């Protein structure tokens, strides 16, 4: 669709957060759209980069990269810097004949594991299975 | 945590689906756990493979691969075969000092985009941004 | 005992089946008896091969192999062919001093697990433990 | 399924026995689950080890493999703690091609679960008489 | 048993401490379970690793390793680092015929020396005997 | 401190036991102290060997190392003097960097002295159940 201010709601371990993402245009060299938090220091922005790569491999590759840096202001300078860069990547794939449901069943599945008690115990605490 | 029957609920484009995933043991050669649908043809099972790779790169890599094949029974044989293999991949990353929140804020974020009107228009229909 | 038409009754996931096995003589090169279904295409017969190997290792090895092929007629040809070959193997073992009970307690045990809710969930659906 | 206390009932040549098997966790190095009798001497326990080996780059076939194992204790010896004299193994290694349907499996289970009670094997195991 | 939040109570030289250890899954390559403090910097976590190695040597080896790092923040940097790594190891052993009591008498013994006035004078102050 | 009769109390799975350990001198070749039960057959004694190894030119870390050892006596045999059948060892090898404070040590002692009584180990030692 058209890039708009995605108001991601109810995020965070407690589930009471917000995250607005202003659009940031489509980098035309690789078709990678981008979003970003309104945080007005553009090396400390929660970035989100969606994209779709049409067959050139014969498979659509919806690829959502998000990226959350953390700012460690304290001691010795004034402008905060980037200490930890907590990436996160999602690279779907779909054969040319992938129906409408066989896709929206991989989306909501991966959108349901990431809230199931198997992953919030395998990401929020890095406990393996 | 411990692998159990993850009863992923309310999936699918319409939002009225279920998907139970019986545990399938931890492949010890690479620490990759696995889940699978109760669908009793084990080349037609909706597979899900979580894993966590401790620092050996100095970054934890929670990597959730899911995989949904589709079965095209009709014409000419009896046992259905695998026609389309609609993959989906998620490879997080976290620096050794990644706090508890800086992780559970990348999980629920990626678990909220995949339900936001930006991706269900960029996956369910492959419309780019 | 003497090979006879073993009328295996109440088989199958539903428990309402029959399976008659006509004797098929004792292959003398290795003492391996054999049974077989009355299905009159002798490359599509549910085979069963019992045997006992006296000490030559100092341990009796009762070894029951059964074997169920499936016939996929719809092909392009007339005579059905063997597509899947669903083996199954049982190799007991008993020390020379194995009493009468210490054997008939390994038989009926293995004959009770294969009907317990631990295996008909670990064979009929390949769910591991 | 989930490992639980499998209360195997009606076992033994006479058919009047019980055998409870407490779960014993999944050895993670090879995915081999394990059960065991409540017999509280852990070198004299009737062990049972189920497992399922998913297709890897060595074979494309599921291998449900149930090993059971019954040792016998010969106390009267000269010592106090009983020892393991005879180790009456028993092995079951199924196999199923990737396309093995639900019935083509539960028909190999209950078959092998019906021979082991048919008058052909309880005369070829309980007495080691071969087939003749 | 099943890994759970072990709430180790009444620890420390004064005896008024707590230490909760969230489970951290069973590393399947070597069967070594793991616990960890809720301290949300996963290179500064009080780790505890239990394990049991079945006969492959003919002796069970219950092996409990615990490990307490200390964080020296004041440095010149922002993210604290690991200065001292105060290990501690316990490797039991038991012959295949080890009864139930002959084990729970080595546990509680070693669990009673470590509180007797012989060791809290040979660990808390490194005074030899 | 000084080796004395350590009267370890409230031991055993039931928690109602005693175990007195008379001192047994410091083997000077390696600085390994030793204790022992008053059981007056000195190949059937519950041994306990503490030691501290100061930093040498092989490692810069104190290594408090407590080995205990409980043999069991199987009299009934054919002979008169009981013999050693099972040798149920147990080992504890701490470690501490030269700058290890007083608390960072007495917090590893009482921790390891609290796990060995927590419901995670008395289910992973008294029954050898691994963690699952």
């Amino acid at each position: 669709a058209k890039l708009e201010t995605v108001t991601l709601g109810n995020i965070g371990k407690d589930g009471k957060q917000t995250l607005v993402l202003n659009p940031r245009g489509v980098n035309p060299t690789n078709g990678v759209a981008s979003l970003s938090q309104a945080g007005a220091v553009p090396a400390l922005e929660k970035r989100v980069t969606v994209s779709v790569s049409q067959p050139s491999r014969k498979n659509y590759k919806v690829q959502v990269k998000i990226q959350n840096p953390t700012a460690c202001t304290a001691n010795g300078s004034c402008d905060p810097s980037v200490t930890r860069q907590a990436y996160a990547d999602v690279t779907f794939s779909f054969t040319q004949y992938s129906t409408d449901e066989e896709r929206a069943f991989v989306r909501t599945e991966l959108a349901a594991l990431l809230a199931s008690p198997l992953l919030i115990d395998a990401i929020d605490q890095l406990n393996p299975a």
